[PDB]
């Protein structure tokens, strides 16, 4: 018996209620990024980069 | 008997429950990104980078 | 007895309940992208790179 | 102007979510009464009972 | 302008989020009576006796 | 102006998350009432009694 890598759980989210009771809700943009409202969000990333709400601004890389 | 890589669980959103009541809700955009909203999403990425809610800006590569 | 890779479950979405009750919703863009409303989303990429709710702008990569 | 009983409301129920996950549910009986699983119910009476899960017994009224 | 008995809101439930992950449930009567599971319940009675979750015994009324 | 009973508000709930995790849950019963499980009720009643989780034995009015 082995059971290498067995019975795991790894990048899991579960039983999540949630309520939100907005009356307003403006979002306003004009130069880089805007992120909003990440519920309930689950990712496994192998041999690379994980970004998940990641608002990053403008690579200006010149000559 | 083996069982490697078995019986996993990764990259999992399950059993959630959720309410929004916004009477109002504007998103302006005159620039770069915006990303918003974003409920129970699930990825698994092998060999690459994984991303889920990035707003990235403007990739200026000049000469 | 080898079960490798087995029984196993990734990049799963399931068990949801939403309601959503918005009186009003406007959506403005003149420049990049916008991107609202991502719910219940699963996914899986090998050997790729993998997105989801990814509002880029623009490459703009001149000579 | 009068609006004499206006823009009511009463016995409302609304924006409700609900998750259940149960793998098993017995429910056995062999004398009076078993009320289960009652959900999102709303209800108006006049001028009368009203009961919603009430679970009674045996009304036993001899001479 | 009278306005009497108006924009009321009596006997109301909303904006309710349940998440419920039972492995077993059981539930064994042999006598009288059994209430289980109520969620989310509005009532409005008038000119009457109000019940909701009302597990009663035997009215053994004799001569 | 008389705004007499106005915008009132009574016998409500709202905005309630909730999340229960039970492996088992037995409710043995051979005798008078058992209630379990009452979530998110609401009542408004007028001119009568009002109950809402009241279990209650065996009434035994002899001659």
């Amino acid at each position: 018996v082995l059971y290498v890598g067995s019975k795991t759980k790894e990048g899991v989210v579960h039983g999540v209620a949630t309520v939100a009771e907005k009356t307003k809700e403006q979002v306003t943009n004009v130069g880089g990024a805007v992120v909003t409202g990440v519920t309930a969000v689950a990712q496994k990333t192998v041999e690379g980069a994980g970004s998940i709400a990641a608002a990053t601004g403008f690579v200006k890389k010149d000559q």
